[PDB]
């Protein structure tokens, strides 16, 4: 095993465990110290204003198993510190018959048991567990634990009658899944249900959704309501909140609803951020976010979706969330988005970016798998004065349209997403910032034009505004992590409405994924404008490439170039001519970003271990 | 619910939990503070000379489940003190994927991990588990833990490759069971295997048996040897030590070998106690003790047996224990005998006495189930100068015979059992002792003759020597726990060789067992004697009746009379005449015995709990 990045890669499968630990590793984002991670969990803003972030964790392994909550905290979403206790950076782990198979996703009741922050989580035990398997009742239940030390440790309620697990009966037969409890307060839902509380007797101020589905009949989000305020044992099933069909798709802008939901959440937003009104705010919109499985041919069969919904009250005192429009939270290699409330009327969302090594060829050599996305403020994106001649505008796929009285303009409403400002400020302020001169891409434009200032490593941000003609057939974008022999190309093609990441040359190492990523982006044309604009921001962080367009579209992916000099970046141009010109302005390079884990050394591997021959006997975990 | 014991019992099923806690409860023996107990485990003499006793325990329940090690200690086998830690009187409990289904029986390596006492125990996980079920490999494994504080707590080795569990591969296919590791040192087995260690490479000073069997083909005791001295991870399977047939019986004196062994142990004894020679002591005998299941129509389908064995070395460097003769360790409601070495060349054995409420009618009202037997010294019982005309002597069923050179006398050898002298001394010294005048039972003998001194409560011992004519057809014995309306009759009938406990009148409460207990007792007739003698000792301890005959035969049973005055005792006589006389001498009553748990209050119930609806979902434990 040679680690010479000035020559072609050898056979890297001969390299030892964690020998490639630093090679492709993100430095500027949330990531476990080592080993396997997946979904964010247990997210909450603590009493001191800091952010507690949990995550599904399997230390010293590079596949999922014994799944536990790893945790850390931050005052600004950006610079983090690990918890350190008797189980290292873990704070909840399998320990009881009811959760011994895994401590799955859960969410926080901020004022819970004895007034302490309390997690409601999926406690798993033995048996087939999966949407394509024959799961039985009891395998997935929901349990409580609380913290008296602000997340350094958690105390589970006892096992038994009237204690853990607190939710165990399947609300409908033949479930595909029954997990990922999302606890939330909702003045909106309380107001809607207030006239029906005699029917159900459920009058608490917390609601909980549980994600699942029904075999052969599509996904389901089940709604529960806390039976009595201040009491956390009894949760009353109201009914299904979201019901979708078996592999139903709302269309090209909306992914596919698959067969089963995972990590679903419920929020209410307005143009500024989170909305906590009872329905009285006419600018507020109710949203559900959710993962779906088995409705996609690639990306691990997983879509991270969202939908705007209109609530209807059923006669039995439950709520039907009728989907008004439906979109995609991230179009790339990410899943398991969780959102949580933050002071100042914010709702903040974060997901998990998996690797692109699905055959597990270099995972042991990495010594870790997975990272988070960046933390994103959610809000209602409103675009005013939109031209009715915007192509496809009245499909209203992942947006709504409201005509002006005179019919000459349209107001567009959709889900907005933007990186939390704390992170953008910290990134910019800690970076070497190069403000670049605007560039007209015309007949003289090369295919690739390096920026006048270049990155110094694999940790940088790019921004640019691309102005296109209304009838352009030109393509433009950014090339990143680039040398002569390796590069990753981010293209937007207004004629097709497709944002792509072409990865055929991303790496000389052939075992990593190289498929083309694709997102749809609607450029809402403004009344009186003779052009249409794409605002593109790109974060490069080790192997993560995370793309944001117009505070709306997100696409996370992976690139693993071998050569030490595959760090460059610049502009891409295709079919730009004297007549079909792309004007690029607001160009900026931020070189360096932030060291997100200042207390961690460069190599936080502790080695990898094997569970031994019993892993296959138990059949629950891969064992490595 | 009335608790008036001066009138007939009402419907006691209406009584609350633990309302009958003290009513039938032993006071003079080892018993858990409350709840469910079964097999003794983790028995060892600590460095300070005290005895550590563990037991299978399910606190606050009256059926088996979440099975754990409860523990206590004693300086004299007799007066005990509970451990008290973070889990009360528990010291090992289910906590890892490999043992979450139960911490089953285990035994002690006195100088184990880092020189500390170390337990090797059966760690159980999910799946069908039982001799009549389709068990799979992994469900039962064997794991290590060690104590740095003399049994107050235990630290398990980590889960994984080269750590716990340490034994997991089935040594043969289609096992009926794979549990109850019995670790022991054996100069005898080391000497026998010394010429074969090149074949196996196993040269350690500890051996371990694991109890089981093969579906359709009878029970098996599997022998392992520690691979290397001072190292405790690697144990090498040598071969089957004991192999018996599917429901094979050696005969009327030997129970039945069933389909599967449980709690088997290996020892070597001589007339004084434990023998630690390499084979050079010609008075020493190798013994195996073992439970069998499914070879009995009653007594929970369980026989606690023993066998004298002659070891043969196989060509592959393993040992066949060939059964020379075979007997019964206790003929009544007891099982799961464990033996352990004690200083002064002793081997001490103790078992579990279950209740006689198999339909679980009053278990909740008790608030507990189970106790230990008394602790018993094992030794080789040798009877000299036995008459060759002793009926059935040369069947050699559960004994051996050696003729004198002239053929006029026989030396009989069998397994001896007697109550440890520490307990007999403490019992006698703390009791009100009545030495009774000898009684000739003849034509004037009533059916029942109360002793001249009577017990004052349900805690007493009786002793007597019954001298019978060589051709008697008379029966005699002891009646205990007796009033006019309730009593329990212990008879010996030399003509049939049967010792019986008739329980048709033991209690007015009809839900308890009332079947007649039966043991075979061989009165070895002495050359020149014109009579044959039965030495009978009986311990009455709450509901336990524990009978010892001739330091050889043991029979433990249960009686639950309701009336407060059903405490009396005396002599039984049937068919005694002027010509067929039974002389009773050495008669003694010890009233009171010892308070075995001086620190415990009378009622140590903590209430009972229900596991809730998930118990049936998991299907592992009853849940109460
Ligand atoms: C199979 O068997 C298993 C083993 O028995 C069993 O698991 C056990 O289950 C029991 C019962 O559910 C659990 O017991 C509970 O424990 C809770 C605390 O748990 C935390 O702390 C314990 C103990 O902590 C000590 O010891 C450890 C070990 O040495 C140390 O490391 C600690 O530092 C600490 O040491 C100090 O204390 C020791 C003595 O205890 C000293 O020896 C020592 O010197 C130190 O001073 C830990 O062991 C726990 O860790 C385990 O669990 C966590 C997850 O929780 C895991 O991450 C970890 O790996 C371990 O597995 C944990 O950290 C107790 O809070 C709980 O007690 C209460 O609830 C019961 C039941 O309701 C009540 O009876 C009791 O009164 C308590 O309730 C009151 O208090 C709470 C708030 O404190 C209130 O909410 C409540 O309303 C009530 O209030 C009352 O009092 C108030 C006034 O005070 C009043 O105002 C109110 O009005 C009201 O009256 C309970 O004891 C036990 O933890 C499990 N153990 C393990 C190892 O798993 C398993 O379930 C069984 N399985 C099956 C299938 O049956
Ligand atoms: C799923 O995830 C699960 C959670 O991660 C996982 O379970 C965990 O597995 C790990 C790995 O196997 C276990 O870690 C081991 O722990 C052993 C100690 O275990 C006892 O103590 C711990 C911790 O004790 C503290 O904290 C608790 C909780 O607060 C307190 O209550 C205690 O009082 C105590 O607190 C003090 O310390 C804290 C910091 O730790 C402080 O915060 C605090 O302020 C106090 O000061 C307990 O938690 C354990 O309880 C659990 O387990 C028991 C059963 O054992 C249960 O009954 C109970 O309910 C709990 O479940 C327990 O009491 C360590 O000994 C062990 O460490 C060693 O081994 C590793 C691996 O080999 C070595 O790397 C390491 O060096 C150690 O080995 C050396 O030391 C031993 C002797 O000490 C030698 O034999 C050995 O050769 C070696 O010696 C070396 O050093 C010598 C010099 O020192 C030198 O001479 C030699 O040459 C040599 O170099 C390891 O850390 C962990 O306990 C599990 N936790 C739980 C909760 O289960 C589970 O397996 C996962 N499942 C799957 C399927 O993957
Ligand atoms: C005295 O000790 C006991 C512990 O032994 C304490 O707890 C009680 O324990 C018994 C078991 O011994 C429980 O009985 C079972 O109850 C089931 C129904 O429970 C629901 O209704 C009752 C009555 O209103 C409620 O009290 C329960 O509420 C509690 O539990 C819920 C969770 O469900 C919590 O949220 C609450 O807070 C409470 O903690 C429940 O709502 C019942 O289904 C179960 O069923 C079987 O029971 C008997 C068996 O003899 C049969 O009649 C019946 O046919 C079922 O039989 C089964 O038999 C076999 C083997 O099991 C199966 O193969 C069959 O298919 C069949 O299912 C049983 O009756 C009792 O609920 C529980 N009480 C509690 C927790 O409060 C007592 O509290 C304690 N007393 C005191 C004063 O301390
Ligand atoms: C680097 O990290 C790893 C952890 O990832 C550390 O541990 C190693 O981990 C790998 C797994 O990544 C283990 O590989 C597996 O080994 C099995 C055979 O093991 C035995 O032989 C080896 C080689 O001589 C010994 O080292 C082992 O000894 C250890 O374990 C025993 C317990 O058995 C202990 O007592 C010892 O003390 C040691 O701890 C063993 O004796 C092998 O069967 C297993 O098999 C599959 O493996 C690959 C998969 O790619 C295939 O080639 C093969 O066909 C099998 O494939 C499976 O694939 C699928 C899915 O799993 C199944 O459906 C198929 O049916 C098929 O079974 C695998 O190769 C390795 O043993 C282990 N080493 C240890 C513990 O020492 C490394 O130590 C660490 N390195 C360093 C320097 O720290
Ligand atoms: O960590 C569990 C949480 O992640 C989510 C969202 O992704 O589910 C993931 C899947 O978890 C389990 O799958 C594991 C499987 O059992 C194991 O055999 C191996 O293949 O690894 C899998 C995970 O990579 C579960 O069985 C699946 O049904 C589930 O999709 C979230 O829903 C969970 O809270
Ligand atoms: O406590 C386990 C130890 O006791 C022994 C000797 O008696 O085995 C007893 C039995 O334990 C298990 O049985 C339980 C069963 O699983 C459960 O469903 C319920 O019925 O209660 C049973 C015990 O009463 C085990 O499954 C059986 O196979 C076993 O006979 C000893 O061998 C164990 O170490
Ligand atoms: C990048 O590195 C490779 C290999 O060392 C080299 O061929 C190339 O000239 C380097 N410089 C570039 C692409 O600017
Ligand atoms: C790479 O090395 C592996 C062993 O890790 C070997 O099996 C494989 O054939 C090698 N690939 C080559 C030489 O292309
Ligand atoms: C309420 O009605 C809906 C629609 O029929 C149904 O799916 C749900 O199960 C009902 N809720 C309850 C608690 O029965
Ligand atoms: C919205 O405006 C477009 C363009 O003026 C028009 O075609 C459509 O009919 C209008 N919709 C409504 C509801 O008026
Ligand atoms: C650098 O980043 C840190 C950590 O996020 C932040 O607190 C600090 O303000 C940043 N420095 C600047 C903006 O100069
Ligand atoms: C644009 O994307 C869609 C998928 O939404 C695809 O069908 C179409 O072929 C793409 N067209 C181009 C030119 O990239
Ligand atoms: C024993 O108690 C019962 C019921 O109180 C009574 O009938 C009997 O006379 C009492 N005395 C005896 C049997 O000596
Ligand atoms: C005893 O009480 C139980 C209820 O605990 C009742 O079901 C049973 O019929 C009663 N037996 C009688 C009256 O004999
Ligand atoms: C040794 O031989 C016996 C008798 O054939 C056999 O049962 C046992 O499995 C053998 N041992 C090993 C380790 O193969
Ligand atoms: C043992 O003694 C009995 C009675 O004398 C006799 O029948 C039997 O043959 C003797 N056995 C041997 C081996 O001499
Ligand atoms: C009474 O019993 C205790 C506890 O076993 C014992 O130590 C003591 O010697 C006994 N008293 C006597 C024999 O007088
Ligand atoms: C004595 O016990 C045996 C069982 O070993 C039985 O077959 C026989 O009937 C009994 N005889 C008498 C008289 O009790």
């Amino acid at each position: 095993c040679s680690l010479d990045q000035t020559v072609a890669p050898g056979n890297l499968t001969l390299c030892g465990n964690a020998t490639l630990f630093t090679t492709f590793r993100p430095k500027a984002r949330f990531i476990a110290p080592e080993g396997w991670m997946n979904a964010p969990m247990g997210l909450y803003q603590r009493a001191d204003g800091s952010i507690h972030a949990g995550y599904q964790s399997h230390p010293k392994h590079i596949q999922w198993g014994n799944i536990s909550q790893g945790a850390a905290y931050s005052s600004d979403f950006t610079s983090w510190t690990d918890f350190n206790g008797s189980e290292g950076y873990k704070t909840i782990w399998p320990s009881q018959i009811y959760d011994i198979r895994g401590v799955f996703d859960g969410s926080i009741i901020k004022e819970g048991i004895d007034g302490y922050p309390t997690i409601l989580y999926t406690s798993t035990s033995f048996g087939p567990l999966g949407a394509t398997l024959n799961e039985a009742e009891g395998t997935e239940t929901q349990s409580l634990a609380y913290t008296t030390d602000d997340g350094a440790s958690w105390i589970k309620l006892g096992y038994g009658a009237g204690q853990n697990p607190v939710i165990y009966e399947w609300p409908e037969t033949n479930l595909t899944g029954f997990r990922d409890p999302y606890v939330f307060q909702s003045p909106r839902l309380e107001a809607l249900l207030a006239n029906t509380t005699s029917i159900t007797n459920a009058t608490g101020d917390h609601f909980a959704t549980i994600s699942g589905g029904v075999h052969g009949d599509g996904a389901r989000l089940f709604l529960y309501r806390q039976h009595t305020t201040g009491e956390f044992i009894k949760w009353t099933y109201l009914g299904p909140l979201v019901t979708t069909g078996y592999k139903e798709s709302y269309g090209e802008w909306s992914g596919n609803y698959g067969i089963n939901f995972e990590t679903a959440g419920v929020t209410r937003l307005n143009p500024a951020g989170a909305a906590w009104d009872n329905g009285s705010d006419t600018t507020a919109v109710d949203f559900v976010t959710f993962g779906t499985e088995q409705g996609r041919a690639d990306h691990q069969n997983h879509w991270p979706l969202w939908a705007a919904v209109d609530y209807e009250v059923r006669d039995n005192g439950s709520i039907e969330a009728v989907i008004a429009y439906s979109g995609v939270q991230d179009w790339g290699r990410s899943y398991a988005y969780a959102s949580f409330p933050v002071e100042g009327y914010r709702q903040v969302s974060v997901g998990w970016i998996y690797e692109d090594d699905d055959n597990v060829i270099l995972a042991k050599q990495f010594g870790y798998q997975g990272a988070f996305t960046l933390f994103r403020d959610l809000f209602v994106k409103v675009v005013e004065n939109v031209s009715p001649s915007t192509p496809g505008l009245f499909e209203q796929a992942s947006w709504s349209t409201k005509n002006s009285t005179d019919g000459m303009s349209v107001t567009v409403t959709t889900l907005g997403q933007r990186v939390v400002p704390e992170t953008l400020a910290a990134y910019k302020g800690n970076s070497t910032v190069s403000t670049l001169a605007p560039v007209m891409l015309n007949e003289s434009a090369a295919a690739y034009t390096p920026f006048s200032s270049q990155p110094t490593d694999r940790f940088y941000a790019l921004t640019g505004s691309f102005e296109f003609g209304l009838n352009t057939t030109a393509k433009a974008g950014f090339r990143v992590l680039a040398s002569e022999e390796e590069y990753t190309d981010i293209w937007f093609d207004p004629a097709s409405e497709n944002l792509t990441v072409v990865r055929t040359a991303s790496s000389l190492i052939k075992s990593f994924g190289n498929d083309t990523e694709l997102a749809k982006v609607k450029l809402y044309e403004i009344v009186g404008a003779e052009s249409k604009t794409l605002n593109l921001t790109v974060f490069v962080d080790g192997s993560v490439i995370e793309i944001y367009a117009n505070d709306e579209v997100a696409l996370s992916t992976r690139a693993y170039p071998w050569l030490a000099n595959s760090t460059g970046a610049g502009l891409l141009a295709d079919g730009t001519t004297a007549g079909d010109v792309v004007g690029v302005s607001g160009l900026e390079l931020w070189d360096g970003l932030v060291d997100a884990w200042p207390a961690r050394p460069a190599n936080t591997s502790q080695g990898l271990v094997w569970d031994g021959p019993t892993a296959a006997m138990y059949g629950l975990f891969a064992g490595y």
